């Protein structure tokens, strides 16, 4: 752990979870239900991550951390961003079938999901550079 790396880690489950696009997922896809889970799960790891670094100065190199914090802020929203273009795009099919629609939403995700951890595994350095 760390508190604001097992939320992450929360926020990366059930990330990987969507990225198998089963049977559940898909309802909760075309409900504002993912998204929905996925911003709550993003909203407390920033949060935990804001306390961190406040902790952290208690024992240029900011700026670099801000960034790296903001990159993995909008990586997230990205995915949510996403999530949201799939369900319109499914709504504008009318009905039709949506399996190629899903094995292009799966190929994106993964790539969305690889700079996520590229992040991630960033910000950890920076945080320790300065930890």
């Amino acid at each position: 752990g760390q508190r604001w790396e097992l939320a992450l880690g929360r926020f990366w489950d059930y990330l990987r979870w969507v990225q198998t696009l089963s049977e559940q997922v898909q309802e909760e896809l075309l409900s504002s239900q993912v998204t929905q889970e996925l911003r709550a799960l993003m909203d407390e790891t920033m949060k935990e991550l804001k306390a961190y670094k406040s902790e952290l100065e208690e024992q240029r190199l900011s700026k670099e951390l801000q960034a790296a914090q903001a990159r993995l802020g909008a990586d997230m929203e990205d995915v949510c961003g996403r999530l949201v273009q799939y369900r319109g795009e499914v709504q504008a099919m009318l009905g039709q079938s949506t399996e190629e629609l899903r094995v292009r939403l799966a190929s994106h995700l993964r790539k969305l999901r690889k700079r996520l951890l590229r992040d991630a595994d960033a910000l950890q350095k920076c945080l320790a550079v300065y930890q």
